[PDB]
This record gives C-alpha cells, structure tokens and sequence, in this order.
C-alpha cells in the first residue's frame, strides 16, 4: 500500500467525463462521473492511491483476426494498468485474458430509437431495411451480433456489416446523433440508453434486454486486487452506495 495504482478508463457519459470548472483542473481532478465516484470509494475501502489515465487508443477492447486484443483489455494484459474502472462489459472472451470483479452494475443490450413508431423489438428491425440500425464499432455489443448463432441476430449482423460504412458508428455520440437526425436505431447497453432517454423525451428503449450481463472492474490475470475489489463492491452494495451513485448520475441528485 505505497505505489500508486494506474487506472485505465475511457470517456463515456455519465460513467467517465471531463469535469467543467472556471478554474484549471489537473491530474485526476479533470475527470468526474459514476466510475470516478466508484473508484474513490474503492480506494477508501482498500486503502490505495491512484492515477487515472485514458486508454491510449480510445477503445474498449476487441480481438483482431490474429487474436490480438487492444483497448483497455490490452492495457491490462500488458501490465500498463493495475485496474480498469469503466463501463467495461464482462464477457466470456475477455475473461480468458483478464479477470473481472463481480459486477458493480447490471445491464443488457437493447435498442435506442425514437418514440411513436411501430417498431417493438429487434425482430421488427431485422425484418425490414428502411430503418437503418447498428452499434458502436468494435465493442461488446457489436461483438455480440458478430458472434451470435441466433437467426434474428445473424440477420442483423449481416445487415450491419454489409452496410458497415454507415450502420456501424465510431462512438456513442455518433450513434445518438444518428438516432436524433436520421431514421436509425442504435443497439446499445440498457444503462446507457436510460441515461439518454432521461435527457430526451423523444427517445425510448425498444423492447427488452437482448442479453444479461454486468460491468466489472478489470485487472490483469492473477491480480490480488480483483477479489479485494469484489469485497469492496459487495460492501458498497450492502451500504446502498451503488444505488445512490446510480441515482446521482442518471437522475440528478445529489449533487
Ligand atoms: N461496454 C462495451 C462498449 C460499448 C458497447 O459495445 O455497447 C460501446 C458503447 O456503445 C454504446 C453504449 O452501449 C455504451 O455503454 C458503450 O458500450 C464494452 O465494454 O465493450
């Protein structure tokens, strides 16, 4: 408990954001959000100090054809970060190469679209071509479709990848702008959809959850921190703190 832990993260509202201030902010103070509040709580419970670095390449983490990982996942593999604290989705393929705490938040893939249409499910998207749909390129949602053996999701992946230049987007902001200004539905995690729909009363989640998973803190395989982090997350849940943090960043208060 002396060396400063390096934490890798990624910009994604309301998890991780640049704090605004009339005066200059330095180091960790530049960042705010649900995950920064979480990290602070974890650091208090476990008694460590930390240095927040964005993932250099700006990516969550995916495998290329040669099987090579990038993004926050690779930062951990290569021991360039001690922890990843982000909306980092716990997946089977990632568990092969990094360890995750128990989840601090649960979510599933769902659909962000506008209100007032006859679209009620992924099946409604899949059976037509007029409304475009896609996902953020190279994250867990995209990979879910790429790897699905379910007929509907296979059809959807065929659509997304055949029209990849338009259907797949670079980040959440691009995807939301597409929903706002074109006839487009974004495949998106339910937690992130909820943030958006609270802030724009024209937008809605369409249908239910397409899968069921969690965000967890990532560590390099074998890290002693992983189980300690799980214990801390369990404590925060027990204390009602995870609920309070969600309400602070999704609803409003407090503050
Ligand atoms: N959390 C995902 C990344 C991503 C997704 O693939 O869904 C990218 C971006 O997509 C929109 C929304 O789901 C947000 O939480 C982000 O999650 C991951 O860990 O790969």
């Amino acid at each position: 408990a002396n060396r400063t832990l390096i934490v890798t993260t990624i910009l994604e509202e309301p998890y991780v954001m640049y704090r605004k201030s009339d005066k200059p902010l330095y180091g960790n103070d530049r960042f705010e959000g649900y995950c920064l509040d979480l990290l602070k709580e974890l650091s208090n419970i476990l008694g460590f100090i930390y240095d927040v670095k964005l993932v250099p390449d700006g990516k969550y983490g995916a495998q290329n054809d040669k099987g090579e990982w990038n993004g926050m996942v690779k930062e951990l593999i290569d021991h360039r970060a001690d922890l990843a604290v982000a909306p980092l989705t716990i997946t089977y393929v990632r568990e092969k190469v990094i360890d995750f705490s128990k989840p601090f938040m649960t979510l599933g893939i769902s659909i962000l679209y506008r209100k007032g249409t006859p679209i009620d499910s992924a099946d409604d998207l899949a059976k037509q071509t007029k409304i475009e749909y896609g996902a953020v390129r190279d994250g867990s949602t995209m990979t879910f479709f790429k790897k699905s053996k379910i007929s509907t999701y296979e059809k959807m992946w065929a659509f997304m990848s055949s029209r990849q230049q338009t259907a797949l987007v670079r980040n959440s902001d691009e995807g939301i702008q597409r929903v706002l200004t074109t006839d487009y539905a974004l495949l998106m995690e339910s937690t992130s959809i909820e943030y958006v729909t609270q802030r724009n009363c024209n937008l809605t989640q369409i249908g239910g959850l397409i899968d069921s998973k969690g965000y967890g803190v990532g560590t390099p395989i074998g890290s002693p921190y992983r189980d300690k982090i799980t214990i801390a997350i369990l404590q925060l849940q027990e204390e009602g703190k995870l609920h309070m943090m969600k309400e602070k960043w999704w609803r409003g208060n407090g503050c």
